């Protein structure tokens, strides 16, 4: 489905873009259902828009200072920088 296919997406650009720190397949599935159950994203596709990356940021992070819940943040660390870096990556190519 969607979700299945989005996590490996997400894991192998985190293998091109990280490499050795790359989370596991079921935590970035932890990251994005929790996501999802919060409200932040309908579909599992809405995390590649760049316009829902600092909410994506707020809301774990507020995840972390509340509930002192950060697994999902530190994984989110990790796929942020890889989406980060594909996204330059296009740019500079187109």
């Amino acid at each position: 489905s969607e979700f299945e296919a989005v996590i490996k997406v997400i894991s192998s650009a985190c293998k091109t873009y990280c490499g050795k720190t790359s989370p596991s397949k079921k935590e970035i599935g932890a990251m994005l259902s929790l996501l999802q159950k919060e409200g932040l994203l309908m579909s599992p596709s809405d995390l590649y828009s760049p316009g829902s990356w600092d909410p994506i940021t707020a809301a774990l992070s507020q995840r972390a200072m509340i509930l002192g819940k950060s697994g999902e943040l530190k994984t989110w660390g990790l796929v942020l920088g890889a989406l980060k870096a594909a996204r330059e990556e296009q740019v500079t190519s187109e």
